[PDB]
């Protein structure tokens, strides 16, 4: 196997394609995979087997070593000496064999994961357009992310399904004094514990899945709040929002608490089993014959080995192996989906023809396009219009071959260049998007970008052609994104060009220029099809097509339309001034014209009350498990004293469990408190201070830190308690038996501490790389999915495959480095442990072990100490991560006439002053407003009033200085509607009234007053309707009206309007102006405008530049000074 994506893919593709091609009904992915996997997997598997079997040998060697100190036979010093050497070598050898093999298995898991991802990516790009709208988008994201961190670890235990029975059979077969079947008492106990644990684990999974759903809901509300803190504070909404967080948190905790107990008992059960395998193991020796130390010591070491292979190594592989298989099956189901059918290019024609085409998207469809017919000559212009939904763009999908006809033929000449309704961001270099996938030629490039009028905006970009367009499209406005899409479609040389919604939400001035610049001249003599709403284009076009309800309304010459459907034509022409209508209005006009011319609980409470019931229930489980083991003992089918002693052990263990329950209760309580305090602290936080993270670390730390406290503190703490108790005992005993061991062990612990510290520093830094390399794999994926229509149209598939592989190689390189440093670290740790072991074995061998039982116990304690020690190393690592998280969390928590005198503001106490020494007056009830350049800090005046800035000077509102008024009422006076309107997700009643203070009747009254009554009636449920995704179903004008309704219900006196005109079309902007003037007849309205035409309705003006301002009492004085100062 290879170490890179390209090679890994070739091999997987060859086997997959060969089997898939060999069409034996249902070819399987699993077979393609075993043919890759098996020849490496099996080798690491056998090496691990050989490594593990060492544990089944070591106790035998000790029994003989112990015997050498017996008074029996002879004091063969030389044998004790050499056997001791052999024992320490067994430790060294398995260390040297096992770790490399584990590493190799992880290497394999990684290689397979990469091969699987590349296969899936290739498949998504070839999917049929029909199934494309049935496959939930969340499923493809989870298809790749769900096993991202599981698949590659899982192979580590896979060969244990195979090893486990070999070691169980051996250890069983090695039992000394086998017929007195202590073997069954032993196994019956362990077997029962294993099934108990399996069941418990299943319950754990049930809780994880349900909790995950609730987590996503909490996270969504959380980020919604974080990115809009200014509106929450401005609204003085505050604690209502805090309560929304609380209800989501409470829901998660109820589920978490139950999950926590599952984890608690799992761990205490583990402890319990330790005690009993040892206890039961000595029942033979108490029962008749008595004790033989030679055999007792040997017996216990073997018992320990069975416990671990039986209860942990085996079931871990079973669960892992099973889940891995299910994941593969899901991948296969995805791969076996209908394909995009390739278009056959030919030299049949020069034009475009459609022969009686009838077609539809899916079964059960009524949207069947009927009897579609075309004959377009080379170089002709086709203009198409019609009702929304009557195959306005679905026609294009037939043209490009995305949708097959059910009947009829489609003929085309050559290659097609397509520009979709919705622009594809293509994150990356802007020049490259314009000329993407093709050679750069300044002749053509300049001609296209100039003709498309891109220079007007692109030359303002900081790196010009090399300005990179990042995620979110932070560089371009929607009309600009559209403009680039056109330039891209045009730059590509094609025989046929398809323009989807080319008007681009652009200003009519540029719309005209682009049509003539591009449609007429740049595209001259090309075969063109335009989607359009403008009658002028139809007049110009050689062929006119109008669609309605799945069929042709009209197809032919412009004058033929008028002669054959004159009523349709006359109704449209009544709106003669179509250039004055925005696309939205043009669409409404045709839609109407065209449709008009149709042609447990009782006891749970008692369990909480009576702790004696809890004790009994704990004891009941213990009793039950021992009785079940008895059922397994009866396997022999094909004493009172023992009964008494085991009964005693059960009672003692039950009390031990009972004592620790308050810890679970305490743990849930603590994480709840921390989450709640952090939220409170962020809401009632100073402004500017949060700008240290700028919402990045705020969201990431808030989300991640809570998650780790909940999953790890309740887990790692119990392991630490058990490990701590074990080491205390181990050291105490050897220190007493032989003080030289202590002398020897002190430097050993010192060695481990130093290496650990160095390691963690570096590995913690490397961990950052996984996130850095991981994020872009998904950004790449999403971008490719949205761009699918053009990736196929322009033949760019291999370009993107190349990019995808480079991203994978980056990720794997960092992932791999992280893995490698960890493995090296663990190897070093184990070797240090191996060395002190040898030294200890010899301290005991060398000294006067004339009372041999003391020799025996030192040797077995040392031999079996390594299991606990490996856990201890890992637990210390987790602890350091937890403490670092705790610190990160802790860092956050441990006047009608408005009179402004000498006001000054900054974004920090250092930084820069965004405003200095401004004085300004607003007469009560006066309409006033602001003028200034974009980015002149317009919003910093509003924020200065809302007290969101580091500030100086005297502002008198509601008769008093801000200096004597707390933020809530100072801000309460101000009803502000920002350009970026905040929409709270949820029920409209709460969105409008998060406090529940207004009645439904009152809410409706205001909805009527502000013009939103029809809007709320339209949404099903009305007040109960749930609004989602930032108001993805609302006009931004509606969002502004919702804000208005809030301002009037809130009884604000100062109304602040942040350029409504920035986004709202005048057809509605005037409606809101009328509406608010009536609503605010007794209030003072302050407007911040971008144009003189809007500011014009104000009586007093504030003109701001360079952190200074000029106050005018008349628009004329403003204009006289503005002309002099128009700079
Ligand atoms: N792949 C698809 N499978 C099924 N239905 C589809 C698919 N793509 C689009 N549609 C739907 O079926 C119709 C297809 O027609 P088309 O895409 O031409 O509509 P349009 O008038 O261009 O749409 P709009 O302007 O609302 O975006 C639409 O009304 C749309 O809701
Ligand atoms: N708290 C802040 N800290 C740092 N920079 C800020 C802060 N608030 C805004 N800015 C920036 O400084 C300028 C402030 O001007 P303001 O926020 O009034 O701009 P605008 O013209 O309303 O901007 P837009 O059209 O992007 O909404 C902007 O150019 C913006 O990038």
């Amino acid at each position: 196997s290879a170490d890179s994506a390209d090679n890994l893919s070739e091999k997987l593709e060859r086997e997959w394609d060969r089997e898939l091609a060999t069409s034996k009904k249902k070819p399987k992915l699993i077979n393609a995979l075993r043919r890759c996997f098996f020849w490496k997997f099996m080798f690491y598997g056998i090496l691990l087997y050989l490594g593990e079997v060492t544990k089944s040998v070591q106790p035998l060697l000790l029994g003989r070593i112990i015997a050498s100190y017996d008074p029996d036979n002879s004091s063969e010093r030389s044998i004790a000496y050499y056997l001791g050497i052999g024992l320490c070598l067994l430790f060294l050898v398995r260390t040297l064999l096992i770790h490399p093999s584990i590493f190799g298995l992880h290497h394999i898991g990684m290689q397979i994961r990469i091969a699987l991802f590349s296969l899936i990516y290739k498949k998504t790009l070839k999917l049929s357009s029909k199934v494309l709208d049935k496959i939930s988008t969340g499923q493809l994201v989870s298809l790749l992310s769900n096993n991202l961190n599981k698949f590659d670890e899982g192979l580590a235990l896979a060969h244990f399904v195979w090893i486990a029975p070999l070691q169980v059979a051996l250890l069983m077969g090695l039992l000394w004094d086998m017929l007195q079947a202590s073997a069954f008492a032993g196994l019956a106990f362990l077997i029962v514990m294993a099934f108990f644990q399996a069941w418990l684990g299943q319950m754990m999974m049930k809780y994880r899945d349900k909790r995950a759903g609730k987590i996503n809901e909490r996270l969504v509300i959380t980020s919604e709040i974080i990115e809009n803190i200014q509106s929450v504070k401005a609204y003085c909404w505050e604690d209502a929002m805090e309560k929304m967080i609380e209800s989501l948190r409470e829901t998660e905790l109820k589920l978490t608490r139950k999950a926590a107990y599952v984890r608690y008992f799992n761990s205490s059960a583990f402890f319990f089993s330790g005690f009993f395998v040892v206890f039961l193991a000595v029942v033979p020796y108490a029962v008749t014959k008595g004790i033989i130390l030679r055999k007792i010591f040997t017996t216990i070491s073997f018992c320990i080995v069975l416990r671990m292979t039986v209860t942990r190594q085996f079931p871990g592989s079973v669960q892992t192996w099973y889940d891995s298989i299910g994941a593969i099956n899901k991948i296969q189901d995805f791969l076996l989906k209908e394909e995009y059918k390739a278009l056959e290019y030919n030299l049949t024609t020069t034009g475009v023809e459609v022969d009686k085409v009838t077609a539809f998207w899916d079964e059960h469809a009524s949207p069947v396009l009927q009897d579609i017919n075309f004959k377009i000559e080379k170089g002709e212009l086709l203009a198409v219009s019609g009702s929304t939904g009557s195959g306005k763009t679905s026609l294009l999908m037939l043209i490009m071959g995305e949708l097959e006809p059910s009947e009829g033929k489609i003929k085309h000449s050559g290659r097609i260049s397509f520009s979709p309704q919705v622009s594809w961001i293509m994150p990356g270099t802007i020049k490259e998007n314009i000329i993407f996938g093709v050679s750069y030629d300044e002749y053509r490039y300049k001609s296209v970008i100039q003709a498309c009028q891109l220079e007007e905006d692109i030359l303002k970009f900081p790196d010009k052609d090399y300005t990179v367009l990042g995620e979110g499209g932070i560089i371009l406005s929607g009309g600009q994104r559209a403009r680039i899409s056109l330039a891209r479609a045009v730059y590509k040389d094609a025989d046929l060009y398809l323009m989807d919604s080319p008007f681009g939400y652009l200003d009519i001035f540029t719309e005209k220029e682009i049509f003539e610049s591009c449609v007429c001249k740049l595209m001259a003599n090309k075969t063109r099809i335009l989607v359009t709403s403008k009658l002028e284009h139809l007049k110009i076009a050689d062929k006119i097509l109008i669609l309605h309800e799945g069929s042709c309304y009209f197809y032919g010459t412009f004058s033929e339309l008028q002669g054959q459907r004159p009523d349709f034509s006359s109704e449209l022409m009544g709106f003669d001034s179509f250039d004055q209508f925005s696309a939205e209005r043009r669409n409404s006009i045709i839609t109407e014209t065209l449709r008009r011319f149709s042609f447990w609980n009782t006891y749970f409470r008692y369990i909480t009350i009576h702790k004696s019931l809890i004790f009994v229930l704990i004891l009941c489980v213990t009793i039950f498990l021992l009785e079940v083991a008895a059922s397994l003992v009866l396997l022999l089918f094909l004493y009172y004293m023992i009964y008494i002693y085991v009964g005693i052990a059960d009672t003692l263990l039950a009390m031990g469990i009972f004592r620790g329950l308050p810890l679970v209760h305490t743990l849930i309580t603590v994480s709840k408190t921390l989450h709640q305090k952090m939220v409170h602290a962020v809401l009632y936080a100073p402004m500017s201070t949060f700008n240290s993270l700028k919402a990045g670390g705020i969201l990431n730390r808030f989300s991640k830190d809570t998650a780790i406290l909940d999953d790890l503190l309740p887990l790692t703490v119990f392991d630490l308690i058990q490990l701590i108790l074990i080491v205390i005992g181990a050291i105490t005993v050897v220190s007493i038996l032989q003080p030289y061991i202590f002398l020897a062990s002190v430097p050993v612990i010192a060695a481990f501490i130093v290496l650990r510290a160095y390691f963690l520093h570096t590995s913690q830094q490397l961990k950052q790389l996984e996130s850095e390399a991981r994020s872009p794999i998904f950004t790449h994926l999403v971008t490719s999915l949205k761009g699918l229509w053009t990736l196929r149209a322009f033949g760019r598939q291999p370009y993107f495959e190349t990019l995808f592989h480079k991203a994978l190689n980056l990720h794997t390189a960092n992932w791999f480095l992280y893995l490698s440093t960890l493995r090296w670290f663990q190897m070093r740790i184990e070797m240090i442990f191996v060395v002190f072991f040898s030294a200890v074995a010899f301290i005991s061998i060398i000294t006067t072990g004339d009372g041999p039982g003391r020799v025996g116990i030192i040797l077995t304690l040392a031999m079996n100490i390594m299991g606990t020690l490996q856990w201890a190393v890992n637990s210390s690592i987790d602890v350091d991560s937890l403490m670092r998280s705790v610190s990160r969390i802790f860092k956050f928590i441990d006047g009608g006439q408005m009179t402004v005198t000498d006001l000054t503001a900054r974004y920090t106490e250092g930084g820069t002053a965004v405003l200095e020494n401004i004085s300004f007056s607003i007469s009560s009830g006066q309409t006033v407003g602001l003028l200034g350049r974009t980015g002149s800090g317009k919003s910093t005046l509003l924020f200065a009033f809302l007290r969101l800035l580091n500030t100086e000077g005297d502002i008198q509102i509601d008769g008093v200085s801000w200096n004597t008024v707390s933020l809530q009422q100072w801000r309460k006076a101000f009803g502000v509607i920002p350009q970026k309107v905040f929409i709270f997700s949820g029920t409209f009643r709460k969105n409008l009234d998060p406090y529940g203070q207004w009645n439904d009747e009152e809410i409706w009254k205001v909805a009527e007053e502000v013009g939103l009554k029809s809007v709320i009636e339209q949404f099903p449920g009305q007040l109960d309707f749930v609004l989602v995704d930032g108001g993805c179903v609302l006009s931004h004008g509606h969002k502004q009206l919702m804000c208005l309704a809030r301002s009037v219900l809130s009884k604000a006196k100062i109304l602040l309007l942040d350029e409504p005109s920035a986004h709202l079309d005048p057809i509605t902007s005037q409606v809101i102006r009328k509406t608010l003037k009536h609503a605010f007849a007794d209030c003072t309205v302050v407007l911040s405008e971008s144009r003189l035409e809007a500011i014009l309705e104000c009586q007093r003006f504030l003109v701001i530049e360079d952190n200074k301002m000029r106050q005018y009492e008349s628009i004329q004085k403003l204009l006289s000074e503005k002309s002099s100062l128009r700079q």
